[PDB]
């Protein structure tokens, strides 16, 4: 079963195997006096593995690489940070250190630095425009419109029909927006659907935060972000 907030001591980490050469990890950390899970991906990448996200801190990531290298073996090469606050790029000093080469878009370096927080080291072209997809390696990169934030990217494994939505998609148990303070409120339910539109195989969605579930997150996460447009 899917590990929750309530199982993972903070500086644990989890791996969840979602499909084959297809992992989540999962993390916990404190946000403004409460703890919070929160997801990334793992994917193989020939004879190397593929990270999306960080696990939301340099402790996190760290226990992150030892779970990684007791349960698959495989070294972690890469990683793409989906956008720029802290539960994506947190971490990214420690990822450097283990020999992990760190990419970012451009858009999300930027505003990484802006507000201080971590830099992935490289720039990840050809991702500036809504509707705009890369390859990189065994995924596609994608990005949607603004969201969650301006710069928020999703990952699409084409091999397993994993669609990895980051903190652009809500899990379904979730009801309320929260906090907003970066998003675009007016922009999201349109990037959505452009997420729908490309991915419309994707038979496993995994959101940023909570449990995965399936392309009905989409229209679930639409509907929690406009119950706060009106009030
Ligand atoms: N690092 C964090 N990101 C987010 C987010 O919404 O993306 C947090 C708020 C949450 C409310 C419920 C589950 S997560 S905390
Ligand atoms: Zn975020
Ligand atoms: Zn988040």
């Amino acid at each position: 079963e899917y590990p929750t907030v309530s199982e993972i001591p903070v500086g644990e980490v989890r791996l969840y195997q979602i499909a084959d050469g297809v992992w989540s990890h999962i993390a916990t950390q404190s946000f403004d006096g409460a703890v919070y899970p929160s997801n990334g991906l793992i994917v193989r990448d020939g004879d190397e593995l593929l990270l999306i996200d960080t696990a939301w801190g340099a402790k996190n990531t760290a226990a992150l690489l030892a779970e990684i290298e007791k349960q698959i073996g495989l070294p972690v090469t890469r990683a793409v940070s989906t956008h720029f606050h802290d539960d994506r790029v947190g971490g990214v000093d420690v990822l450097r250190a283990a020999g992990v080469a760190t990419y970012a878009s451009p858009s999300t370096r930027r505003l990484a630095e802006v507000e201080g927080n971590e830099i992935p080291t490289h720039s990840l072209e050809g991702l500036s425009s809504s509707g705009d997809a890369v390859r990189f390696g065994p995924v596609e990169l994608f990005y949607p419109g603004a969201a969650h934030s301006t710069d928020n990217l999703v990952v699409y494994v084409p091999s397993a029909s994993v669609l990895y939505g980051g903190c652009a998609i809500y899990e379904l148990s979730r009801t309320s927006a929260g906090n907003v303070a970066d998003a675009d409120l007016a922009e999201w339910p349109t990037s959505i659907e452009r997420i729908q539109q490309h991915y419309p195989e994707a038979q496993f969605v995994i959101p940023g935060h909570g449990l995965p579930g399936g392309l009905d997150l989409l229209k679930h996460t639409t509907n929690v972000v406009k119950a706060h447009t009106n009030r």
